């Protein structure tokens, strides 16, 4: 039949494209190529425009396996053509070897890293009730996509996905359909060896849908009678067993082997031949298999074309809300939005930026409907949550709405910051944020390292940032947890000082389109301090406190701003002039002018950084560096800060013992470099 | 009666040390303590000895509870007082505000980061289980205790604890008994907001026992019964759901208030009159609960008595074995264990680092008994098992043996750093090691950090340490990984070059006994070094190229360091001559004498750093630093190199600028600081 010949078209172009680069991953292609057939008959999908809204989304969490999503991109007329299949995993190709949003049109989201991809669905899924609660309404099902999900035995596997499954069935995301590759093999052979738990009463342990397909190797009419089961089910997610065979069709199939190498030749030819195709030929499209494709997509274009036309009724019919949807379907911020951040003077009390953040949120999410956010248990902690909002769950709660603002994610770190990149990922210019401490943003790395690579503008709330949040001690201050972070390209980590900084940082992340961001937050109270704004603090470093005759200039973030400041004060007594700069994020500092950066630190003084957390990282903007490089302690926070010497005077010793060691010798800005 | 004033002395220490340090965490402890109780009456311990081999072990997962585990350290005569609990929280005290392995008698593992106990719990278990297969015989039960692990809601929506739950189900760990604080609060509230998955029946999916105790607050009688039950369920670990009130008796019971902050003083004084306490007296220890306790411990001394004659027939009897485990017991190596090592010439074939890895585990895991390990579903690609071992698995399964020696971890690379932390927490002088890709270490750097903290000798084997992996591309290529783990104190990073060095990192990981180590291990083949040796590469840094007239000094580690070799070649044409520093591991390099670190990083010459990954750390060491700061690609590895300019002629023209940069500047070390 035409779907026959289909799903071997599928088949034989990913064997084909692992076979041409000697590269990659054709077991779970070959197993999975049914599913992918019928699960894409059933979306509803635009080639020509991948960001229609209501567009169903599809997510390979088995990222190895992008040899088959790739297929279907190209089959369906995607700007992805059978020449970039040719070069798959090959530099600079459009075809990498883990599928990655920025580079690969319909990509949703980055995956590989195994787990992540499942948890983005749960995100996207969550988006899209939220979306739909905000904007739909009698006659005007503005939203109403799904979201589908591939996963095998590693998602499985990984933690971050059971957090994600279990806040999924809680959240009853019913538009939520995954279905796990059951194949029983994984890279160390059986699943037998390390994952015989029973996964599906598992699932149904969180609250999920399941339906089971007991011949997906061929059974496409199961498949497919299994989505409409699933949309049928609107209060649970829903997990549908594929049971498969790896690499079904090779000689190899059902092997450890089939997994993740090319298959041979000779197994290629047999393929070839046992399902009609010439294996003289690679990368065959046969013209009825485009045809059948090419008649879905004019359809699905014929129900976009509809929904333009409901939008246009949607904004005669409401005015207001047809307004907001289209200037957030522009990627555009209400206009003027940053007239409600916070200003302060030096006249106004100290205050922790755990509490200046939450004074931030409260005054931007009246104003800007597209931030959404949470907590990973952390909510009156973290102070993440603006009174008189409702929490986002289901109605049938009684504990919030799909309408509402706010998300208790429950001890789930890992995959918050996962479910964030979905939010992010589902578009409608989401600014989604989501507070623990510091210390485990740690927990969420995986995630953490994606919204980076996929250039997602998620926010982390990142409280108790240092030994300034005392008693709990050394298993929850930070010490390496900047560096990691600012280390890894295209993050912004911002360590505001005060109000007028945190308003910066805010403004920063909630503008950003292309860059996460992590607000590292205070517990204990820091004060006012002259020379700050939010023009200033908007430069990622400025000068607070310049002196032309500086014998030093002291570069600090965060909570080492004040105490640069009081260092300067003791200075002056031993007859030493300083300057201070403030640093509050590192990734903003460098992106600006070469001349503005040298204006900040510039040559012929020395500096020395002050930040009680690893050094490294420092030395681009400090000749000597002042930092914390051993865990902390269980105390109260002043006395932890005095044990370790960031005080007024220590930092002024060591800013006197900084001058000292220049004595005599020419120095230049850090910034300077030999290549 | 005497057990319920011992129930009431353990509530009121915890209230009381709390309000001593008004901080901390009063909820759980007062919730837990008919189970703290329960179980430590059943449990077999020595408070004079607490590195018994054959002591049963208890975990507190729930680490903020340490007020509990305090008290009854304090009440069974471990070495900490009355005196120490009046200090909870306070700086430089026995009793820190979550416990710490390093610093409080009877804790065995640091908590407080939720999640890690439980799997801690489970390494321990398997610890156990490995231990007393490898040296029971008939009527010699060296080693049969128990692992008893608390944990609360916290710990069970941690990923990680799932992790290790389906991990331990599926090894049948009937040793491992869990206790979960049922007690539906969490920070944000009841567990209804966010966690309203089936746990029990979770916990049945992945083969675990469970007994339900419906009333916790009171039913000790029950909770031992429910011990007895699961000792008796010899394949399975159990769970013991414990229903609770937190803070029992408290005014605030119940609530969310009551988790993570000091009681009100009438609170208290209403608690101590309805148990019976005077409300004027704080730290009260009536003598008769002293007299119960001091009876079990008296009974537990007579135990191990008899358990250390058992030891004493045991070396009568199985000389060989007994020989060893005294050995082991001991702390103490193999005498010459390391002359098997393989050492290498300049003469001999290029090779991968992995595979370099796999050679020395192959010959030093047969002369090692206590080296045991595995890999997150990559063995075949991490080459982590020696040919001819059994996995560790139960027999009842038919794939291995709690004799073998290596372990199917799944796709698990959280549980498995925090396993190894258990199987080191378990002691024996335990080996431990994990396999995975180095990117994916950054999964599990929850477990990692609390590795350096605790100052276990676990050791992660990375391998695909960098772009040098090839066409898996971006998602799967280290940048930042190597400083995130460097910048945290106290864990060896070793990316060794070629053969000698990788000996001299796996020397350095088995002698370890406080340094956790990580093991940078290529894809891809390198050279073998002329000028390496062990003997020099245990130095952790050294002269590989000495140039007494150098130009430049060029610093490097790994695959970059044959990089360096081939830099100066090209270097000598164009006039400069240039020494090489091959860095294998920066932490043993900066524990090295002062003059031995300048005799490889002298004063008076530019240095210049070369790694493929980020350049932060890289200043300690170098002037001008070459890495690689952006994400990577997906295509062949050598390709990758050349796009990087990480060639020997892109080396070289970094070092000639280098050069030129210095030209009449006086240079002194890197190593030299103010201060
Ligand atoms: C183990 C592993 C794989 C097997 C998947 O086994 P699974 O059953 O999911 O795939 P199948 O055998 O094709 O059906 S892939 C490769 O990613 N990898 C390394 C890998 C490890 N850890 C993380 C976080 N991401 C990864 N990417
Ligand atoms: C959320 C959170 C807690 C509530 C536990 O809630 P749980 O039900 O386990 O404790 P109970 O309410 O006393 O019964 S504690 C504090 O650790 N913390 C912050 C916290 C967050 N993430 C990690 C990895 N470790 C932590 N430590
Ligand atoms: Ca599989
Ligand atoms: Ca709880």
């Amino acid at each position: 039949s035409v779907d026959q010949k289909a799903i071997s078209t599928i088949r034989l172009l990913a064997v084909d494209a692992v076979a041409a680069a000697n590269s990659g991953h054709p077991g779970a292609p070959l197993g999975l190529a049914p599913a992918a057939h019928a699960v894409f008959k059933k979306m509803r999908f635009n080639p020509k425009d991948t960001k229609w809204i209501n567009r169903d989304r599809f997510v390979l969490s088995n990222g190895h396996a992008c040899a088959l999503l790739y297929s279907m991109l190209v089959l369906y007329g995607y700007d992805l053509t059978v020449e970039d299949l040719k070069k798959f995993r090959q530099l600079g190709s459009k075809t990498p070897g883990h599928p990655e949003n920025t580079d690969v049109p319909g990509a949703e989201v980055t995956t590989g890293p195994l787990g992540q991809g499942i948890c983005n669905g749960v995100g996207i899924a969550l988006a899209q009730a939220q979306f739909a609660a905000t904007y739909n309404k009698p006659d005007f099902p503005i939203s109403d996509s799904y979201t589908y999900v591939f996963l095998g035995d590693g998602c499985l596997m990984e933690g971050v996905s059971s957090e994600a499954s279990s806040l999924a069935g809680h959240l009853q995301l019913g538009n939520l359909i995954a279905f796990w590759d059951d194949n029983k093999i994984s890279i160390d052979g059986s699943t037998e060896v390390a994952f015989t738990e029973d996964v599906i009463a598992r699932y149904k342990s969180y609250g999920w849908h399941i339906v089971e397909v007991s011949d997906a190797d061929t059974d496409i009419t199961a498949i497919a009678a299994a989505i409409d089961e699933a949309k049928k089910v609107t209060n649970k997610p829903t997990l549908v067993r594929l049971t498969t065979t790896i690499g079904f069709g090779s000689l190899a199939q059902g092997t450890h082997g089939v997994h993740g190498a090319p298959l041979k030749a000779d197994d290629i030819k047999q393929l070839k031949t046992k399902w009609g195709f010439n294996p003289e030929e690679s990368f065959a499209v046969p013209a009825e298999v485009t045809a059948s494709y090419n008649e879905h997509v004019a359809e699905n274009q014929k129900i976009q074309q509809q929904w333009n036309e409901l939008f246009a009724a949607y904004k005669q019919k409401y005015p207001e809300l047809g307004a907001e949807l289209q200037r957030r379907l522009d990627g555009k911020l209400p206009e003027n939005w940053d007239k409600a951040l916070p200003v302060y003077t030096p006249a106004d009390a100290a205050v922790a930026t755990r509490k200046l953040s939450e004074i931030v949120l409260s005054k931007i999410i009246p104003e800007v409907p597209e931030i959404i956010g949470g907590s990973a248990d952390l909510t009156p902690s973290n102070l993440t949550k603006a009174k008189g909002t409702v929490d986002f769950q289901p109605a049938a709660t009684g504990l919030g709405d799909y309408s509402g603002r706010y998300i208790r994610y429950g001890v789930r770190e890992h995959a918050m910051g996962a479910i964030m990149n979905g939010i992010a990922a589902f578009g409608a210019n989401y600014k989604n944020y989501g507070g623990t401490f510091l210390n485990f943003v740690s927990y969420a790395a995986g995630a953490v390292r994606l919204s980076a690579l996929s250039e997602f503008p998620i926010t982390w709330v990142a409280t108790h940032d240092s030994i300034g949040l005392g008693e709990d001690g050394p298993t929850h201050q930070p010490i390496e947890t900047l560096a990691h972070f600012r280390a890894t390209p295209n993050i912004s980590v911002w360590r505001p000082a005060d109000g007028n900084e945190t308003s910066a940082a805010y403004k920063s992340a909630i503008e950003s389109t292309h860059t996460p961001h992590i607000l590292a937050l205070t517990r204990q109270n820091l004060p006012q301090l002259e020379g700050s704004s939010i023009e200033k603090a908007s430069k990622g470093g400025y000068t607070l406190v310049q002196q032309d005759k500086a014998d030093i200039i002291i570069v600090a973030t965060g909570s080492e701003v004040s105490l640069a400041v009081d260092a300067l004060k003791v200075l002056e007594g031993q007859g030493i002039k300083a300057g201070v700069v403030s640093l509050p994020d590192q990734l903003t500092f460098d992106k600006q002018s070469e001349e503005y950066k040298l204006s900040v630190l510039p040559d012929g003084v020395p500096i020395l950084s002050v930040e009680v957390m690893s050094t490294f990282g420092w030395s681009k903007y400090s000749h000597q560096q002042f930092g914390l490089n051993r865990f902390g302690a269980s105390g109260k926070a002043p006395e932890i800060f005095k044990l370790f010497e960031f005080t007024p005077e220590g930092v002024a010793e060591r800013a006197a013992k900084t001058v000292a060691f220049y004595k005599g010798k020419d120095v230049v800005s850090p910034l300077r470099s030999a290549f």
